[PDB]
């Protein structure tokens, strides 16, 4: 209930490395903070707060402070767990103060990392407050609110509706070219040896976040003053390896890589399909949008991707529990398209309204396994016809653990094949 | 709870264009608030509320900013989202003091938009006080009140009964002829070039409102401010355009407006119904009543229509998630059928009221799947006979959006069929 | 809560006409509020409470004035929905100088419509509060109260014991003479024209209470001074029925009086039952008492009745959905008879108290079904051997709206055919 | 909360007649209240509470009346719908000098009718303060309470344990000759005609309470004044009798009566029971006690009796809802024979936890129709062989409306058969 900061930082995008596309969402901000006035008198509308959840330590604080420290505008930061019920409470007073003193020091940022634990009775009192305050406030106060997350989906709802927090930006866990600027960022304030290479480190560290990795060189240069050295060599950074043995194995890995390129083929080749993105190893489709039965096939084929890729590489006792999701979303479609949009001849155009005679339950299983099965032969075929480009895709995928959409559909180029421009 | 406004409007019926059958319903509003004096001393009763409900940005505020300005009358408004309990709750004392400040400056109109949140016990305090202000205050005051909401389906049903909010009047999404009248509102003010046609720019908008259409108009002269220009150009309209990109693609508008026409024909053949309404692309069925046998399997006819014409138009490839409640209110209707209404020659005319034998719950299913399979094979044929007439509803329903049933049936006369006079007035 | 009235009533019996058994029946309470000396020395004891429920608009208002209105009495009014709790309460301490004025005002009458909504704990406190207040008060006292709802259905079940409301009066929808009467009664005040005729309004009107009535005359003659006219024409009076238009069809009204009969017939010609009374197209089985399997069975025969009427009058795509509640209603009763009272051979005197077996379920189902079809069988064969005299009934019942068990009786009568003597008196 | 009393009454056992068996289980407090110091200085110890249930007007309050008075004491009356929380309360403030003044007028009698709406929270403290109120005082005040109600199921179970009324007695709706003694009581302080016949209305009154049969002798009177009359004639007498017209036809008498006459004859010829009673036509057995398989049997027997003596008179289409408690009751006894207490030889010493498969369940059911259906075609039997000194005791039964367990046996004994003596 006292954390909140308001500096003129020294960390810029320069000291912020490996998250670029992240880097090119928020400059619009950065032009917003630098001169407010330019988008006052012009007509345009900011967004009242921006959302940047993702794993702890992924960069939440180090984002806000060069959003502020680039535009040369004060920085702000309290936490969400300080905000707790002890005799009833004043959560609520402290909100409308937050914006007062952010309208004195006009133009300047605000910070607030895990809101999650006072916005999950009085806990509500103070959650209908920052609303209100959010609504309130126009663009003519030159301010702007981010608030952080460990976790997205324990939020509440109404912290998301337009004014009330209508941007969401996700920062993920760094890749190899993400973890080598990484090593490259905190490696201007150490001294580094000449037999040291960043690029080992940085191909030995999945599913380590830029935060757990600073832990790491820090703790380099720990044993290197305790054992005696003036250089952080290979031995220290290495012994510092052994204290994080959680990470990804290089088998796990390759399992990985295969299913994800499972999921990239499968939309790829489809029919017609609803964009292919960026493939990375690093860990409902229904909408407000109108569907017709072969574009639902589709869904449940890319779905089903994956495990089929699996089976294809790994075999049948390879197959691994990370098609959980995929498995279950596809299967639901599949009830859905059967007993709720009347889209099984066998089972007709009638609707279980979710007292069902259990030959009728029975109908349904059969079809929605019929349905599953069909395309899961489907999707396993794919994977089987395209195995070498596929075993490429892996290998690429592999040593640069992320790849974009793009080069896959030139890498089966390179074996004479024609996808389509889906990226 | 602090938001109230008594402003004398300059925004008229002149600033709101595209829902002209709207306005011919809020005009016996227009004609009470200029002179109530004239409707007192005849004896007449007056709406002691008006529902304005709707898609978010529909011109919900906008239509109360009209009635008041056209009338010369004052506009109080206020927003629902603000009467939040803190720390117990005064927010029942406040609606005592609205009708109070509305006698002092009577004759004028109250709106509150977003009532819902409000109304949806301290909450039914606050809820009660306002039924309890409207049958309390008379025709004599001169005053009205308009509440809107983004949802109707989560407001307290207390809130519609007789002397608390009788009328009910609906603002739809602007069609064609509908948003080429607000691209003409707010290009009065904007200066626009000589290249620029506002035709294509209502054509290509299915699914945008009047509210996120001044959005794309407002941004079009920031691009113009941004990039150097005296003159609103094509190239910064349409590149406003892209920055929406929730919108229906032009496939999905034939998909729509065929199923559309399915329900319309099937509803415009069957033997005996109640009333056929506009046609339109932009997206309980018993009321009191007393409906025999062949009543019911027309309504499951015509709620099973839009799908036999998405079949018999794009295929059983083709079908869509559209469908998704006209399948279940069919097969509820039909369940009520056979197993409520002993309507099935086979499970008699006992009444199912849920320790149900697995052998009879298999006959009730059996017997609903008759049903359903039976009347949607009995649409498919109605659409296949006539499908041309059809495609020329699609056509027309394609251009102009939306279609009376007056017109449907006028595109049937044309192709020689003679349909039911099942249309409303 | 505060609405409370103490008037010398101008409206007496003269301003309500159509409820004539309704009218017979409060005639003691008019020969008690006269002189409450002649029923305190002679040792009789008056009702504590009479209730008036029905439809919103029956005239329950209009009835509880008559009765203080013919027997020179005050009459005292207030709603049911004022008392309300707006922190905490002083609800009870209300009812105390309720009774408290009343012996003040020696001798008068009492009314409280929509008690049904502080009647459905601090509710409970002002709900208990109002039974002893009506225990405590005796014949000395000689007053008495009247308390009127919209709905019977959801007030407190404590306010129906004896001594606390222990009277019960039904006020209907109006017939044709009903209303007709009702039309002469609003007709003195305003002036009619030459080539009017009220008859043709009586009968155009299904589904429409007094009170709702009373605004189709007073919109005519509102019509008539915006118009300018000295007299109320037949043009006026029709234009009125237009703004109406949840009414009765003519074709409804014929399955309305049919299925009516069915249920009548089934009565007066089943071995024994427990009376037949009024017929009326104008729109929770048994009590302790003890019964046989043939009294049952006829039980589930009456409640069968309607829908074999309409089965054997529109057909099998004619039966309706007012079939619901006697449907279920004989169901039940077949279950009771079957898994309850052991009435099933099939079954045996074997018991289900809810884990009963699938194949035990089956047999009761099955028994349910063998019971439900061979009642409908028979109730089917009844109106079809009576379907000639029934026509009439229904001819009568269509004109009239509502005929009594005597009609009824005497329009077999006429056919020649006598029918058990289940006439109530 | 205001009506006690506290009245030397006039009222005796004069005043109160039908109830003579009531009558002999209220002499022991009578020979109490007269001389307690008889009972203190012996060493006895006397109920601390008496209880007085049953139907509406059956003669509560009366009987209360009659042991004061028979005893030359004071009686206490209030009602039980007195005591109703209206500002939270001091209901229980109360019950504590309720004894203060008892013991100040000792000895002294207690009453209070329809107790069960104050006990059925604010409501269990003044339930539980009369509870502590009762085993706090002794045999040395001289002094009992007797609380009466309209319904016995709806009181608290705790106003039943030893100390807190221990003591159970039943006062049921007068017979023929025990409304020829009600309709002597009070035809003595009014005038009636010498062609008048209490014998006819004693007979026509099935289903009538003292009090309700009060009601039609005090309007006899009324019409009597009405009309204009120095004696009370037959004519106004019938007039009130149609005020009335619930009440029991005489073809459900029939029923009744035969019903009633099946259980006693099944338990005056089963193998071994336990105790036939009074058989009147005036409208769980497993207890501390251990029973045989044969025992429960025959207790399925009697419970089935009255329904097969209905079968056996009327006919299949003559069966009431009269036999709808036997029915279950029999029913629960044959599932607890057979899923708990493994008396079935089919289903084994299995005992079914009240997860149970469909087959198991379809076994119990089928054991449970076979036996209910073995002893009521047993039932049936014992009718349809002792027909005719049924029919005589139903006759017997019709007239006198309650007939002893003796002169049954006797009946049965003029159409020379032995029974047992289990009266
Ligand atoms: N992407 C990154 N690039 C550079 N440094 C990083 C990155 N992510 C984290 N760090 C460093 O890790 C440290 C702590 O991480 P932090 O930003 O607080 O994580 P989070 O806010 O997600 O919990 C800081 O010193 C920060 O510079
Ligand atoms: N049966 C009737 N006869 C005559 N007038 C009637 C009748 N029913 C209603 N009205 C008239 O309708 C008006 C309002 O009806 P009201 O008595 O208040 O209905 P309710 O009390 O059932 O709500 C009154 O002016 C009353 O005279
Ligand atoms: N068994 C009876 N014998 C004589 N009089 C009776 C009998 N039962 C009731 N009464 C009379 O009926 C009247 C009211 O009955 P009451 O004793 O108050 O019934 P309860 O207490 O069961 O409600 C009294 O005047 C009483 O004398
Ligand atoms: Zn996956
Ligand atoms: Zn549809
Ligand atoms: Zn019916
Ligand atoms: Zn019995």
């Amino acid at each position: 209930a006292k954390v909140y900061i308001e500096e003129k930082p020294k960390v810029t995008f320069k000291d912020v490395a490996g998250i670029e596309e992240v880097k090119e969402e928020v400059k619009e901000i950065i032009e917003y903070l630098k001169d407010p006035v330019k988008f006052q008198k012009l007509g345009g509308r900011p967004p009242k707060g921006v959302l940047l959840y993702g794993e702890p330590g992924v960069g939440k604080t180090l984002l806000a402070k060069a959003i502020a420290g680039e535009a040369h505008v004060p920085f702000i930061s309290v936490s969400g767990s300080d905000f707790v019920e002890m005799f009833v409470g004043v959560g609520a007073a402290r909100v409308r103060d937050l914006f007062e003193t952010a309208k004195k020091h006009a133009p300047c940022m605000i910070f607030i990392d895990e809101i999650d634990a006072v916005g999950r009775d009085e806990r509500e009192q103070t959650l209908n407050q920052l609303l209100v305050e959010m609504d309130g406030f126009d663009t003519s106060d030159g301010i702007i609110v981010i608030a952080a997350t460990n976790r997205p989906d324990i939020l509440d709802p109404a912290l998301l509706r337009p004014g009330r927090f209508d941007r969401q930006i996700f920062i993920p866990k760094p890749d190899v070219r993400g973890r080598y600027e990484i090593l490259k960022v905190h490696a201007r304030n150490k001294k580094l040896a000449k037999d040291v290479d960043l690029e080992f480190v940085a191909r030995a560290t999945p599913g380590l976040t830029g935060a757990d990795l600073e832990n790491l060189l820090n703790e380099a240069a720990l044993l290197a003053a305790r054992k005696g050295k003036e250089e952080i060599t290979m031995e220290e950074i290495e012994e510092a390896l052994d204290r994080i043995t959680m990470t990804i194995s290089p088998k796990e890995k390759e399992k990985i890589a295969i299913h994800e390129a499972g999921h990239a083929l499968m939309g790829l080749v489809s029919d017609d399909d609803d964009k292919v993105h960026k493939i990375s190893i690093i860990p409902p489709i229904e909408d407000k949008h109108i569907y017709d039965k072969k574009d639902l096939y589709n869904k449940i084929l890319v779905l089903l991707g994956g495990r089929a890729a699996e089976e294809v590489f790994f075999g049948k006792d390879g197959i691994t529990t990370g098609a959980e999701n995929d498995l279950q979303r596809a299967t639901d479609l599949a009830y859905r398209m059967v007993s709720m949009w009347g889209m099984s001849d066998k089972v007709g155009p009638i609707a279980i309204r979710r007292d069902t005679s259990p030959d009728l339950l029975r109908e349904i299983d059969e079809e929605v396994r019929r349905i599953i099965t069909e395309q899961y032969e489907k999707a396993k075929a794919i994977v089987e016809e395209y195995k070498e480009p596929l075993k490429a895709v892996v290998k690429k995928l592999l040593e640069k653990e992320t790849i974009t959409c793009e080069e896959f559909v030139e890498v089966f180029k390179l074996y004479g094949i024609e996808l389509k421009d889906k990226c």
